[PDB]
């Protein structure tokens, strides 16, 4: 399993953390990467993918997952072929693009036909209990789709 972040500050990099360990918890091979830091022209190379992206000024995405997003955005974007996802994200209510981000990843995955495992979560600022009902979930999810 590979459990991408994107972290402007480094709230959904602890989520997933927390969640790469429920899988090493309940599995093993779990890979994290960070969104600057991984060569997401293999992401179609993933049979089980998980993304935690939080939603930046104007309601951009993270920066480190501009590249990817603008490259899943891309008419270069490769079909996900064998690849399932869920995305949990990161966002504040008092804004107007409140979690785009998640929405932007949510779309564009399943647009190319990517299988979403789970429903996208928003978070809002109290963010916490999101994380975990949702690391709660995929668990679950995961040991059921795997
Ligand atoms: C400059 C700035 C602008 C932001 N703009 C938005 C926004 O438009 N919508 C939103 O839902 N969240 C926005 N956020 C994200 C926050 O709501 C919050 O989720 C943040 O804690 C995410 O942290 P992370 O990037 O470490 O996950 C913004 C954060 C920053 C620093």
């Amino acid at each position: 399993i590979t459990i991408i972040s994107a972290s402007q500050t480094g709230n959904a990099r602890r989520v997933a953390e927390a969640l790469r360990d429920d899988l090493l918890a309940a599995k093993l091979n779990v890979k994290l990467v960070n969104a600057g830091d991984y060569k997401f022209k293999q992401i179609a190379s993933e049979k089980l993918l998980i993304v935690v992206t939080s939603t930046q000024g104007e309601g951009e995405p993270p920066e480190e997952a501009v590249a990817l997003h603008k490259f899943l955005f891309s008419k270069k974007a490769p079909k996900l072929e064998n690849t399932a996802f869920a995305v949990f994200s990161l966002g504040d209510t008092s804004y107007e693009f409140f979690c785009q981000s998640g929405k932007d990843f949510d779309s564009k995955l399943a647009e190319l036909g990517g299988e979403r495992l789970l429903d996208r979560v928003d978070a809002d600022v109290e963010y916490q209990a999101a994380a975990s009902e949702w690391r709660a979930r995929v668990v679950d999810a995961l040991k059921s789709r795997a």
